[PDB]
C-alpha cells in the first residue's frame, strides 16, 4: 500500500546570496511546484517533515550588506501554503544537520560565527520547546545526519581545524554518543541519508576538491563500502529518499552552482539525471512527504 | 581653489567582486576608465594622501572562493598604475578609513568570523603599519569621518547586533570615547564631513536598507535628520566635493544601484547628477584633495 503524490521539497539555498525559494518536485509525473517563499532567506539550513508539516532549521542569511546566523525554526503547512515561525533554538546553527526520531526534531552541530558546535538539542512540536540533549564527542559543521533503527548518526563535517572522516551514533534512550567506524573519505557538507538499512554518504568536500564518490555504512558489518559515484562532483547538496531511490539536489562543485538532480537506483547501482532545478544553488534544505 | 578634481570609485561588487577603477569629474560630468585593480575586491575603503589614491582592505568574493584582504595598494594618476604597499597586520573586510596628518587609519572590519575592534595606522613615507589604541566596540561595515583632527567611527556591526552607536578617537592622547548614539541603527552607511558636521547616509539596520540621512553637530552633541535620498541604499560609497555630498552606488535589497545622487546643504535636497557605467556596491571612494 504505497502512498501517492509525495513531494521532494527544496527550501532556501545559496546562489550569489542566500535564497528564500521553496519548490517541490514530484518524482512520479516529473513536475515542479512554486510554493510560498521563506520569510528570511537562508543557506546552510536543513529540512525535515514531521506529521504532514515541513520544517526549516538553522542556516545563515548571506547578503551583500552583511551576514546573520539563524537560530530560527519555521514550519510550512502544505494545506495553507504558509510559513509559520516556531520556537527558536538555544543557539544559531549554520551548516546544520537534522534527523527525526519519534516525532521529535534533532538539531545537530552547525556553527555560530566562530563557535563550531558539538551541542545537540531536541524539538517537541506538541509543546513548541527546544531542549538540550547529550553533546557530541566531536564538534561538527557541515554534518550529515541519518536516522536508522531509532538511532541518530552524525557523519563527517568540520571541527574548526580538521575536516572529518569520522562518525558517531546517538542513543536516545541512554542519552549518549559512541564513535563508529570512520569513513574511507574525509567529507564535509556531504549528503547523508538512509536506504535499505544502510547509511549513505554522497559527495562533500575533502579539503582539496568537491567529491562525486559515494559510500554506504552497513551497521552489522561495521564497514564503509564505495558504490557507484555520482555524475557531477558536489558539496553542500540536498539529499533524500523516495520509494527505494536516493535523490541528490543541487550543490557546489568549486566553481559552478548545480541545478542538476541525480537519482540513484540501488538495484542496478547506477546514477541517472532525472530533472533540473529552476536555477542552480547550494546549501539547500531537502525533505519528502512521509510514507505512512 | 583647485579645479579638475576627480571622484574615484575603486572595486565593488556585482555578482562577484570587481576590479574597476573609474573617475568622475563633477565639473563637466565625464567618466574616466582608469587602470584596473590587480586583485578584485569589495567592502574596501578608498582615500587620497599626497596625490596618491589608496585601496585598503576588502574581500575577493567570487564563485571560486572567498578571501579577505589585508592589502594596501597605491594608485598613481600620473602613471595610471597600481603599486602594492606594506599589508595590514590582519585582513579587514567592510573596513572604514580616515586620513589625519598624512597617515591612513584602518578601522575595524572583519576576517572571517572575527569582527575587529583593533585599529592600525599607515605611514606612507616609511611604508609601515602600526597598531594604535583599539576601539571600545567591535565594528564592521563602519563609516569613518575626520573632523577637527579627530577620527569618528560611526555605526557598524559587532557580530551580534547592528549598531547605532559612535565613538571618537583622539590621536594625541591615543584613546577612544563614546559620543551620542545615532537616531537610527546603521551598518554600511555613507559617512563623511560637510560644513563641520558628520553625516551618516543610508545603511542596513538588520531589517531593511535605509534612505534616511542624519548629521552630527559636534558642539550641540545632537544627531538631526536631513532630507532623505531618492534611493534606499546600503554598502554605498560616499565623498565630498566643493560643499556637496556625493553618494555612489550601493544595494537597495533587490538591485545594485548605478545611481549617483548629490546633496546640496543650502537647499536640503538630493538630485541624481550621473550614472555609473554599471551598478555596484561596496565600493571604495575618495576625491582629489583641496588646497
Ligand atoms: O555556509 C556558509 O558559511 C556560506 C559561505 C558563503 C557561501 C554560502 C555558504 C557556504 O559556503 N556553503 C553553503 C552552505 C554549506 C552547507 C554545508 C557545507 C558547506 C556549505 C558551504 C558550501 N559552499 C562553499 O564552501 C562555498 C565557497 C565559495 C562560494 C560558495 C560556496 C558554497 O556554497
Ligand atoms: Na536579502
Amino acid at each position: 500500500a504505497p502512498k501517492v503524490g509525495r513531494l521532494i521539497y527544496t527550501a532556501g539555498g545559496y546562489f550569489r546570496q542566500s535564497l528564500s525559494y521553496l519548490e517541490a518536485y514530484n518524482p512520479s509525473d516529473g513536475t515542479w511546484l512554486d510554493l510560498a517563499d521563506l520569510q528570511v532567506p537562508r543557506s546552510g539550513l536543513a529540512g525535515c517533515v514531521v506529521g504532514g508539516l515541513l520544517y526549516a532549521v538553522g542556516g545563515r542569511n548571506n547578503s551583500p550588506d552583511g551576514n546573520t546566523d539563524s537560530s530560527a525554526l519555521d514550519c510550512y503547512n502544505p494545506m495553507t501554503n504558509q510559513w509559520s515561525p516556531c520556537a527558536p533554538m538555544s543557539v544559531p546553527r549554520n551548516r546544520i544537520g537534522v534527523g527525526v526520531i519519534d516525532g521529535h526534531i534533532y538539531a545537530v552541530g552547525g556553527s555560530h560565527g566562530c563557535i563550531h558546535h558539538n551541542s545537540v538539542e531536541r524539538y517537541e512540536p506538541e509543546r513548541d520547546e527546544w531542549h538540550l540533549v547529550a553533546p557530541m564527542l566531536t564538534r561538527r559543521i557541515g554534518v550529515g545526519v541519518a536516522v536508522l533503527n531509532r538511532l541518530l548518526y552524525a557523519v563527517g563535517g568540520f571541527d574548526g581545524t580538521n575536516r572529518l572522516n569520522s562518525a558517531e551514533c546517538y542513543y536516545p534512550e541512554r542519552n549518549e554518543w559512541r564513535m563508529i567506524t570512520a569513513m574511507n573519505t574525509i567529507r564535509s557538507g556531504a549528503g547523508v541519508c538512509v536506504l535499505h538499512n544502510c547509511i549513505y554518504a554522497a559527495g562533500g568536500y575533502d579539503g582539496q576538491d568537491q567529491l562525486n564518490s559515494v559510500e554506504r555504512y552497513d551497521v552489522e558489518t561495521e564497514t564503509w563500502t564505495f558504490v557507484a559515484p555520482m555524475k557531477h562532483r558536489r558539496s553542500a547538496l540536498g539529499i533524500t529518499v523516495h520509494q527505494g531511490r536516493i535523490y541528490v539536489l543541487g550543490g557546489y562543485d568549486g566553481h559552478t552552482f548545480l541545478d542538476s538532480v541525480e537519482c540513484y537506483d540501488p538495484d542496478t547501482d547506477t546514477w541517472s539525471e532525472v530533472t533540473r532545478m529552476t536555477s542552480g544553488r547550494s546549501g539547500v534544505g531537502v525533505a519528502v512527504t512521509l510514507e505512512h
